């Protein structure tokens, strides 16, 4: 037949190593791309699968492919609260400051959706503090906005050691 992307895509996203294993085997190719520009490695960080995240970082998958949104997969588990992803993709050179379609970094992101954990990885990995979406929010600001008070206090005490 010739579904290979497409069925990596699917079992990437549904967290089935063993199928994901047997598709690489047969020649699917790692950087297939969904309707909405997903990779493999998007689907996976977006869903928490972290063997298949390392497995993909390993096998040729590009750590920092953006989709239609502009979302690299480091913007998806970010957003998601997926914190052993972000350290892998971290390690695995994923830009800590990539912006999507609407300026937002993946610190923008962990501090709208209140992943305190991963605010502080993404800090200590080189993320900016001052980045200002397209709107002029700062992650700060965002975490304001959505009541994240030990997040923006975090936030503002990093601001001042630039």
């Amino acid at each position: 037949g010739s579904d290979l992307g497409k069925k990596l895509l699917e079992a990437a996203r549904a967290g089935q190593d063993d199928e994901v294993r047997i598709l690489m085997a047969n020649g699917a190719d790692v950087n297939a791309e969904d309707w909405m520009g997903a990779t493999p490695l998007h689907l996976a960080a977006q869903s928490g699968h972290l063997e298949i995240v390392e497995v993909l970082l390993k096998t040729g998958a590009d750590v920092n492919a953006h989709d239609a949104f502009g979302w690299t997969p480091l913007h998806l588990a970010a957003s998601q609260g997926h914190l052993e992803i972000v350290e892998v993709l971290l390690k695995a050179g994923a830009d800590v400051n990539a912006t999507d379609m609407v300026g937002r970094t993946p610190l923008h992101l962990a501090a709208r959706r209140g992943h305190l954990e991963i605010v502080e990885v993404l800090l200590k990995h080189g993320a900016d503090v001052n980045a200002q979406d397209k709107f002029g929010k700062t992650p700060f600001d965002l975490a304001i906005d959505n009541g994240n008070e030990d997040i923006a206090e975090v936030l503002q005490k990093a601001a001042k050691l630039n």
